[PDB]
């Protein structure tokens, strides 16, 4: 049990242990720090009113059973997690450490980079959904990538979301974000959003533009009839030629572009098939992109009190297990 230290940042009050030193600021508030026992910059979060309500203790929940479960390096771990609390009784307030990144990929390319950046996100991708876990926001802002251009996965939305999750697909695969990674590909390729839609409308449109409104074969397995009916509607748009959309690109960049971006979820390349594909010949290594431990998400099917998912929280806190050194 070390000891804390109160400080005031941004109107509030951090207390945390005297280990993580010349807190910076940077859902909840972050600071960069000073960690005295790795001797690393980290990331200190505070959860903000972590235990509002059900929906928020069950989200703080959520957060740190996948953040302790997260041991890859294309995906963000948990270096630490505290409180300042001794008892469950006081437990009101949670911190999460992690590695501070250098900068997200918004604000950032030749071919050779695109493939090292894109090989490591579909790395990570294949861990994540091997343990059953789905994304659902990949985008930019959520991919940190320091100076040697190593990438962690971490955590408008809509230009980067799957057309399943834009029409409410109850039963949408990992695959969605395959679309997602398809669509941050070739941003990095051109330099533009691809589908920079207005709203979920548009964002469509823009979507089917590019490639193609759905064939007889995706519309026979579309369960809403309103759905099918809006689909059935619209102008017939004829699949664009990614070679011509794409132009001057690494033409093995464009394969694997076009078996991304599928409108047909059932169809769309895998995370671990796309790291086989030829664009990432120089990096694919079988022997060297593992896979998850099993994941236990029973828990999303509960309906607990608040004061039972703080409990479950607070014995995930005291069971915490350092990463070695
Ligand atoms: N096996 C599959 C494969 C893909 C599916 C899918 N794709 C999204 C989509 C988006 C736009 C479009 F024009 C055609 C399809 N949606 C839906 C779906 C179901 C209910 C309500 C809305 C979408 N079910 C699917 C089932």
């Amino acid at each position: 049990r070390p000891t804390f230290y109160r400080q005031e940042l941004n109107k509030t009050i951090w207390e945390v242990p005297e280990r993580y030193q010349n807190l910076s600021p940077v859902y909840g508030s972050v600071c960069a720090a000073f960690d005295t026992k790795t001797g690393l910059r980290v990331a200190v979060k505070k959860l903000s009113r972590p235990f509002q309500s059900i929906i928020h203790a069950k989200r703080t929940y959520r957060e740190l059973r996948l953040l302790k479960h997260m041991k890859h390096e294309n995906v963000i771990g948990l270096l630490d997690v505290f409180t300042p609390a001794r008892s469950l009784e006081e437990f009101n307030d949670v911190y999460l450490v992690t590695h501070l990144m250098g900068a997200d990929l918004n604000n950032i390319l030749t071919d050779d980079h695109v493939q090292f950046l894109i090989y490591q996100i579909l790395r990570g991708l294949k861990y994540i959904h091997s343990a059953d876990i789905i994304h659902r926001d990949l985008k930019p802002s959520n991919l940190a990538v320091n100076e040697d251009c190593e990438l962690k996965i971490l955590d408008a939305t809509r230009w980067y979301r799957a057309p399943e999750i834009m029409l409410n697909w109850m039963h949408y695969n990992q695959t969605v974000d395959i679309w997602s990674v398809g669509c941050i590909m070739a941003e990095l390729l051109t330099g533009r959003t691809l589908f920079p839609g207005t709203d979920h409308i548009d964002q469509l449109k823009l979507i089917l533009r590019l490639v193609g409104t759905p064939g007889a074969e995706l519309l026979k397995k579309i369960s809403s009839e309103s759905a099918r009916n809006y689909i059935q509607s619209l102008t017939q748009m004829p699949k664009m030629n990614f070679a011509n959309v794409f132009i001057g690109a690494n033409p093995l960049a464009v394969d694997l572009l076009e078996k991304m971006l599928v409108l047909d979820s059932d169809k769309r390349i895998t995370a671990a098939q796309a790291l086989a594909h030829a664009y990432f010949a120089q990096y694919h290594d079988p022997d060297d992109e593992p896979v998850a431990d099993p994941y236990d998400q029973s828990f999303e099917s509960r309906d607990l009190l608040i004061d039972e998912w703080k409990s479950l929280t607070y014995d995930e806190v005291i069971s915490f297990v350092p990463p070695p050194l």
